[PDB]
Order: C-alpha cells, then structure tokens, then sequence
C-alpha cells in the first residue's frame, strides 16, 4: 500500500480535551487545492484569483475578537509587507464578524476570508473541527503556498490557544 | 423556491415556510456559551421564531428590540432569535442583549434547519445566511403564525405575531 497506517487520525486540543480534526493539512511539497471562500464584502474569492503571488493561509477557530497577542498581528503586518505575498486569515466568522480582527484589520495584503461559502475548502485543507463545543469551526493552522500553490509550510496547532510557529512561516518566505 | 429580494435584488430561497397549522420540524441550534439548545426543550412554551439574515449589528430598530422584549415578557413563551452569525457575534445583538426570555441561536450546528424552514438561501451574495422571517409556535409545536417578508430590508408583522400570542 502507498498509505500512511500509523500517522494517527488528526487531534487538537481545547480546554485540555482531545478534539478530532477531519482530513488531513496539507504537507510541504503537496500542491494546495483551489477553493473558493468569501470576502468583507460578500464576494466570492477563489484561491486562484491570487496566481503567482506566495499566499499565507492563516487558519483561525475564530478571529472575532476585540483583544489580540501582539504576535498575531506582527506576523501577519510582517508576512503582507514581503514582495509578492498575500495574507488569507480564514475563519468560520461571517464577513460581518471578521473586519473587527484584532490581527488583521488596517494591514495591507492581509484580507480575511470566510468560510459561509463553502465548507469543501474545510476538507480539502484539513481543517474541519467536527467534535465537542467547537464542532463546526476550522482549527488553528497555518499553510503557506509558494507563487504555483505548493506547500512550502504547514502546521496544524496542536492546542487551538497555541501560536504556530511564526518564524518558521516567515523563514519559508526567505 | 420561494422568492425573496434584497433592496429590490431578487432572492431565492429554498424550502417551504412553514404555513399555519403545521407542525413545525424539530431543531438542534447552537447558543451563546457553544451549548446545543433543541426545540423539544421549550415543550409546552409558546416560541417565536425570528429569523435574521444577520442580527451581528450597533445599531436597530426600536422595533425589532420592542418585539422580542413584548413577546419575550409573555407567560410561557420564549424568543428565539436565529442566524447564520457565529455564536461569537450574536452576543452584539441589540434586539436580543439583555433581554428576559430572548435567546440568539446558531446554524453553526444543525443547519439542515434552514431548508426545514424554507428561510435558506442557496445562490447569490447572501447564499449560506437565512432569509428573514418571523415562525410562531404554540405549546405543541403547532405553527399559529409565520410570515417569510418580500425584501429583506423590512420588518415583519410584529403586531400580528403578536396578536397570534393573544
């Protein structure tokens, strides 16, 4: 077989609990499938629209928040000031919950995108929280895609309330 | 499908309304602390029904607010107000926030409610939100008003959801 049996299936942790994650992230040197996800405005954005530029797929639980690490917004100010580069903060927050982002809002090259149209982006990234209070919201993960959409890192947080590794997504980018 | 506009835009929704008479679909939503709240938890309590394409807004209508508070004081009878809005963002509610007998609901679990109620957008800018309408159920779960509004923009019949109650 040309399969992986003892990876075990994908787990987060949330209020020190074991949370399944269904699929699995994307790993580097895999080329990262096309979705299509929605923008401040309503529009429809596909993964596409942003050919030849490096994306930083930013992967939150929820990112409506009205208080936020520094390190969040340093990151993503950091990533969309690099040449050639496009910031995605993704979550499950309607468009009309995502523009108050603590960690993204006023940031050039950083735009948020919702997952109110369509899930099959939650599948194909691995990132479909499909246990407990959380059920139905992506995890905490970030993927970034070189200028012809393959992975060039990849982290899926092992607790939801964890910061990636931020200098490690940044490194990719160098 | 049913129908709908936006600021004039067409709009379809998918699904039937419910109509008076009918016995209205149990549901699974999901409530402000993450906690699943179903429709068979309100047994024997009257419940309105009112649905938002978005409650996540600072400013609404006195209207809107005056409604729920109404129906909300009622003797056995519970508001609740449903969205496609996170749970997250529909604390912001001021139609909802503070009040006696109102609480916010979220597709984010057991969105097969949307078709159920014929409130689900399907195509367009709106697809994946509902439409907005106003479901009224008695004690048994027996439909006593509903009213699925034209344009979005406008506010139901809140006098005749009231007066169904009466």
């Amino acid at each position: 077989q040309g399969i992986d049996p003892f990876t075990m299936t994908q787990t987060v942790h949330f209020q020190g609990n074991p949370v399944s994650v269904a699929g699995k992230l994307p790993q580097i040197g895999d080329k990262a499938k096309d979705f299509t996800l929605v923008a401040k405005d309503l529009s429809d954005v596909a993964l596409s629209s942003f050919a030849g530029k490096r994306k930083v797929l930013n992967i939150f639980p929820s990112i409506d928040t009205g208080v936020c690490a520094a390190s969040v917004r340093k990151f993503n100010q950091l990533a969309g000031e690099l040449e050639n580069t496009v910031v995605l903060c993704i979550s499950s927050d309607l468009p009309f919950a995502q523009s108050r982002f603590c960690g993204a809002e006023g940031l050039s090259n950083v735009i948020t995108l919702s997952t109110l149209r369509g899930a099959d982006f939650k599948q194909a990234y691995g990132v479909a929280i499909t246990e407990g209070p959380l059920a139905g919201l992506t995890a905490r993960a970030v993927v970034v895609l070189d200028g012809q959409d393959n992975v060039i890192y990849s982290e899926l947080v092992n607790e939801i309330t964890t910061e990636p590794n931020y200098d490690a997504a940044l490194a990719a980018l160098k």
